[PDB]
C-alpha cells in the first residue's frame, strides 16, 4: 500500500542527492503504510537501489537538502536499515553510523499523545540474531537514540536507551523472564542523557559499535562508552529515521548528513 | 524417594576415597529415582558435601577403588555435576575434566534395547545459559562423550558428539528452528570417532574448554580440536557419570580417575 511520488517535483528524490547516495546503496527502506494498521511495515530497495523511492514521508527537501523522515501514529515507522549484520565483539572490526539530525517541532508532534513513553526514536542499533537469518532474534534493540518529551521533568533532551543484557523480556519468548529482576526497566536498560535537543539546528551523532563497545559521540563529545560483552553473540545493524513512541501525531526528522562506515 | 545405602559395607562411600574427594567437593550429584518416572532426576550434595551419598547406583568398588556409576532405563541419569559455570571464549581461562573410564559390558546393557540411538553418555559439556541462573538455556549439550553400540557398522567405539551451533532445535523454544537446515542432524552436530572402546581396560579422556576451543585428548592423543566461537555466550559446565540412550537396560561405568581443574 505504500505509494511513491515526488508530488510532481515538490519533493527531492533521495537517491539523486550525492551526500546520501552511498548510505542508501548500503541499505533498504522499512516504512509503514501510514493509512495502514498498527505495527505494519513494508520493505523496499532490498538491493540498495533507491531509484524512484520517494514520497511525502521520505524525501529530500530541495531547499535545505535535508533527508526528511516523517511518520504518523504510535509504533509506525520510517527507517533506512543498513544491510550489514556485523559482529560487535571483535577488536579489529568497528562499524560507525554518523548522522546530523534536527527533530522538527517535536512538542507539536506529541500535543495529542496519550502515551506514557512519548519518544521519537531516530537512530537504532538492533540485533539480527545469532546469524544473518535472525535465528533467536532478541526483540529489544541494543540502542535507541530518542528525542524524549519529559524524562522526570527534564524536557526535550536526546537520550540513549541502551539494552543492558541479552535477555528476551517480552512477547512469546519472554514469558519466563518477564517478571525477573533482569527484565526490570531499571536493570534491562541504561539511559544516557545526551543533552537538550536544540530547535532550528542539527546535532551530530557518531555511533561506533565493535570491540565489545558501544560508543556515542554527540557534537564531537564522547557521552556514551558502554561495554557490551553481554551482547557478543548477536549480529547487529544500524537503522535511522523515525519510529514513533507517542500517539496521534506526526514525527519529523531532518538528516543533514547520514553516513555508514566499516573499519575492519 | 531416592534412597542411599552402602549395603552394610558392601559398597565403598565415594566421599571417603581420596582420589575422588576434590572433584566431589566441587560438584553435586544429579541422579534419577531408578524406580521413578521417565526423565526424573533429584539433586543431592548441593554444597559439595557428599558425606553419606552412596547406593547401588553410585559407589566406589572396594577392590578396584573404581568410582562406579550405574543407572537403568532410557534417559534416566546418574551424574556428578561440576558446579563451575565457566566461560568458553576467554584466552586466559581454560577448564579441564580428566577421566579414566571403562564401560562395563555395554553390549549386555543394550540386549533388549528398542532404541535407534543406543548410546551411553558418560562425559558432557553442557550449557547453563546466558547467566548462572540458566537464562535462555540451550537444551543441547556442547559435548557428549559416548559409548555407541553401532555407528554405521562401527561397533563399540567411543564418540564425541559436538553441538556445532547455538540454536535451540527441540522443545517449546525450538518450533521455529526444528525444520530449518541449521537443525539437521548432520548440520547441528559434528561426530568424532574416538576409537574402539577396549574391554577390561581404562581409557584416558582429557577435555579442555576455553579460549573458544573444545579440545579432547584420548589416551594422550589429540583427537578433537574444535573451534566453538559460536558458543561464546553460553556459560558451560562439566558432567560425568552415566546417561542412558537405550532402553530396558542397566548402564555401568567405572572411573579410575575423575578430576576437574580450572586454569585461570
Amino acid at each position: 500500500n505504500v505509494q511513491f511520488s515526488n508530488q510532481d517535483g515538490a519533493l527531492g528524490e533521495p537517491a539523486n542527492y550525492t551526500q546520501f547516495q552511498h548510505v542508501l546503496t548500503e541499505s533498504e527502506l522499512q516504512i509503514s503504510d501510514a493509512e495502514g494498521k498498527k505495527g505494519n511495515k513494508e520493505y523496499f530497495a532490498l538491493d540498495g537501489n533507491f531509484t524512484g523511492i520517494v514520497n511525502q514521508y521520505f524525501y529530500v527537501d530541495k531547499k535545505s537538502e535535508a533527508l526528511v523522515f516523517k511518520m504518523k501514529n504510535d509504533h509506525l515507522r520510517n527507517e533506512v536499515r543498513v544491510h550489514k549484520n556485523f559482529r560487535t565483539d571483535l577488536p579489529n572490526k568497528l562499524y560507525t553510523l554518523s548522522a546530523e539530525v534536527e527533530i522538527i517541532d517535536p512538542v507539536a508532534s506529541m500535543k495529542n499523545s496519550n502515551s506514557k513513553q512519548n519518544e521519537i526514536t531516530f537512530l537504532q542499533v538492533h540485533n539480527k540474531g545469532l546469524d544473518n537469518q535472525g535465528t533467536h532474534n532478541v526483540p529489544h534493540p541494543l540502542l535507541r537514540v530518542v528525542w524524549k518529551e519529559d524524562a522526570n521533568s527534564v524536557k526535550g533532551h536526546f537520550w540513549a536507551m541502551v539494552k543492558n543484557n541479552a535477555v528476551i523480556c517480552k512477547g512469546s519468548f519472554g514469558k519466563k523472564n518477564k517478571d525477573k529482576e533482569m527484565c526490570k526497566a531499571d536493570v534491562a536498560y541504561k539511559k544516557y542523557d545526551l543533552g537538550k535537543a536544540p530547535l532550528n539546528k542539527a546535532t551530530a551523532f557518531d555511533i561506533t559499535v565493535g570491540n565489545k563497545q558501544l560508543i556515542i559521540d554527540v557534537d564531537g563529545k564522547r557521552l556514551v562508552e558502554h561495554d557490551i560483552d553481554y551482547w557478543r553473540h548477536l549480529l547487529s545493524y544500524f537503522k535511522a529515521g523515525v519510529y514513533n513512541q507517542f500517539t496521534n501525531g506526526m514525527s519529523e526528522a531532518h538528516f543533514n548528513k547520514l553516513e555508514y562506515k566499516a573499519l575492519e
